[PDB]
């Protein structure tokens, strides 16, 4: 889920390797030398402003001939727009920022969407309140099903969509409809649980940068860009910033395999990493207009915050629960006379404190345990590992690969803590294989208890 | 103490001694530059206008009342009812835009108990998307102060107005202007204070509601509502929820002494409590358009996250700097609470950047640093008892505890936890006035450090 993407296939334009479902995340989505058919694209140099590339319908979308939009500039073809577009996209701005403009074209009102990468400006030409009173059951929802379910039914209001859910990432990248709002007659795909690779990580990635993207029509066939190379780079332009690329064939033949005419989805993004998508389905061909999409957008980051929100505050008071637990066992430390006898009072349930199956105690040169532990050489060898690692702190949801492993029936996790230096005295929460992971709660708390037991002992 | 009448109703004059108490959901008049009509909920007879109405809808107010929604309003009032059903909260708006014929007319619906207000405005995506471009700014932000300059630059950049502030709370109801994007020329108000006072509690309170509240012309009347009075109640219209409520004339005033031709604030709302405001001044007066309106209720609404997170995140590193110093504290506290908090090496008083601390525990009393003298103490004690929860904190003790605005040397500033329940055993942080009655603002890290020293002293004396 946090992995880097293998790096990118060519593309099909370059004769690269057919993609399967064996490749997935090879397929470089964001250069398909080519857009979708309800708007039209150019690229122009980002100092001179002269048009480099050109979708094959942009002539005729436009009304001007091929040899004439070819090697004109921007300021002769936008000249109200020239000026503005270059102030809004200075160099180095990043791909994401956009310059929005409306024009009036000889096709009567026109969305123009112009951003900017390396050296080179893609404009974007397509045709061209509900939200605000769903503000209130979004801030209201006391939980993230509920929040799930209100932004659903929102979006399906916004937008008309036959289908609309929430989709969130496991840990492992598979994912879950955790809500759904639907039309009367389709099954429900609510609870329904994918493999990783329906949505693989190049996409993921795709998807944390650029938070919208669009199928308008799935049996509509892309249309290419002329020339397909960047002339500036003799190389694929990129087009992930682009709402008018082409949607990736395989995820195209998947749509229409579920009878979707038109798909959306809108990305989630929580502590830059991604954690869901409202993902919209249309049972018939569908452009949604340029403001709904930003609507949606919208949308989109407001509830990222709120997952944040809520998510920090079920942190929160996880750790409240942690905070009267250590109090008891701070109480237990100021008195002691050995930490041998405090510490492996079962009153004082260490265990408990970090959800532990097991737990070493190492002090004035012996150890003892507490729960299901190895034996005594392994925890010996383990106790040994230990002593050559840095800092006052080691943990792991998975000791075998930091630690090559057979322990792993009672200390597949580890958290550990020196209580003093060297670890000569420490102590070791151990937890049993599926380990489940440490909550960065219970790490913040072996932190505070290492203070405490350095302080008092 | 209630609310006193509105001044249609013989209530006092408001003045700085009786701020609190001015109705100011309830003036029974608008502002100029639109209409409002009044109508039952169900069967949609007009029951009340504004006497402008005739400007905005075409017909005279004494024609239009009588007449019903439907007649009136054909093609919205089915959509209206669907849109606001009984029960509906106060803050949920059906709106539409109007043909009429001078460009076009907006038209916005609200219900409050068995009443629809319908709010009608002059009217004709650039703000929408100019936000989609400012929310990388906000993400970016590394901090609460680079938001906050975000913001209200962004704001600017939207509206045109002349200045565009962070208006930050403390928990006490003081103020701080944390950022200001200004016109060249302008003094700054950044880093300014002022007192709880000069947004009183129930302007603040029904801010925590009605997210956006504006005063078009400063220089305007207000227009009164004909009947003033709602027929269904033959009691005041509530009109919180309807954005031409005439401002109050306290702060229309001050709205002048500060030269401000037209006014626009947006609740920043973060757990349920008003955490600050996005104040907007224009030297002239100034009709932001419907749509405008709508982008800055949805940056507020955005802001509000991103200052809860952002705020999160400056509380974390403050309190990583305060950790060695808490440890040592905590591991005191776990083993007589008077020699051990009394205790030099501990610093407790650092640990707040404190002048003073009183501690009570076991039905005696003792201090540190620059206290007041043993009857001040006692008297702030005996306020303290009155006071409900278990943390009380101020940067400016007078304005919250007149009596003890005379121990501003010592103790302007006040952060005060209770170690029982009913303030019997507390700790009492003191900070002098600053070289007015205005302390060195607690950092919300010390804040929170004070509630996790609370738990702490609570949990191990018991
Ligand atoms: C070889 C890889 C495969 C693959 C490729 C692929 N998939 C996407 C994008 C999406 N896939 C989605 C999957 C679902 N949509 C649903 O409705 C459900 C279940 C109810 C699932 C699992 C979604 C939501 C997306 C996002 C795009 C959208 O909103 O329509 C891409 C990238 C598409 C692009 O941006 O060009 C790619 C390359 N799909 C597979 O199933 C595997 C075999
Ligand atoms: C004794 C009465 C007082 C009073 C009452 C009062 N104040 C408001 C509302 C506001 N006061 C604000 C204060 C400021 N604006 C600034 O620019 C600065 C600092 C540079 C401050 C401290 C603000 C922003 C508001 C909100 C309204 C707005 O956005 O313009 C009300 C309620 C107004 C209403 O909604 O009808 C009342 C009754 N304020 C005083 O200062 C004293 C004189």
């Amino acid at each position: 889920m946090s992995r880097d993407p293998l790096p990118f296939f060519p593309p099909l334009y370059l004769g690269g390797p057919e993609i399967t479902t064996e490749n997935c995340e090879r397929e470089p989505i964001h250069i398909p030398g080519s857009i979708q058919p309800h708007g039209a694209l150019l690229t122009a140099d980002g100092h001179s402003g002269e048009v480099l590339q050109m979708s094959l319908n942009a002539a005729t979308f436009l009304g001007q001939e091929p040899t004439v939009l070819r090697g004109q500039t921007l300021a002769a073809l936008l000249p109200e727009q020239w000026p503005a577009l270059q102030a809004a996209l200075p160099p180095g701005c990043p791909d994401a920022l956009q310059y929005r403009a409306t024009l009036d074209w000889p096709a009567g009102h026109l969305s123009l969407t112009v951003h900017r990468v390396g050296e080179l400006l893609i404009l974007e030409f397509e045709p061209t309140h509900a939200l605000r009173n769903a503000m209130f059951a979004l801030e209201s929802a006391p939980n993230l099903r509920a929040l799930a379910e209100v932004a659903t039914q929102t979006v399906r209001e916004l937008t008309g969509f036959d289908r609309v859910m929430l989709y969130k990432f496991a840990p492992d990248a598979t994912g879950e409809v955790i809500a759904e709002a639907r039309r009367e007659g389709l099954h429900a795909f609510l609870g329904h649980r994918f493999p990783a690779s329906d949505i693989p990580a190049q996409a993921r990635a795709l998807y944390t940068r650029h938070l919208l993207r669009l199928t308008a029509d799935t049996r509509a066939a892309a249309v290419p860009l002329d020339p397909v190379l960047n002339p500036q780079t003799n190389a694929p332009t990129p087009l992930g910033g682009a709402v008018l690329r082409a949607t990736s064939p395989m995820h195209m033949q998947y749509l229409r395999n579920m009878g979707v005419g038109s798909s959306l989805s809108v990305s989630v993004v929580v502590g830059g990493q991604l954690w869901g998508l409202i993902a919209c389905h249309h049972q018939t061909p569908y452009v949604l207009p340029p403001d709904l999409r930003t609507t949606l957008e919208y949308l989109g980051r407001l509830l990222s915050l709120q997952v944040q929100v809520k998510e920090a505050a079920d942190v929160a008071a996880f750790r409240q629960s942690l905070r009267e637990h250590h109090a008891r066992v701070a109480l237990a430390a100021a008195h002691s006379l050995s930490p041998h006898d405090t510490l492996s009072d079962p009153a004082l349930d260490l265990l408990g404190l970090m959800r532990a199956g097991g737990l070493i105690l190492r002090f004035e040169g012996r150890w003892q345990t507490l729960g299901e532990v190895p034996p005594a050489p392994a925890v010996d060898a383990l106790l040994a590992w230990l002593e050559t690692q840095p800092g006052a702190l080691v943990q792991t949801d998975a000791l075998g690969q930091l630690w090559p492993a057979d322990l792993a029936p009672s200390a597949a996790g580890l958290l550990a803590i020196s209580v003093g230096e060297g670890w000569s005295e420490c102590l070791v929460w151990l937890r049993p294989e599926l380990a489940e992971p440490w909550h960065p709660g219970e790490i913040e708390e072996a932190q505070d208890l290492r203070d405490t037991l350095t302080g008092a002992l």
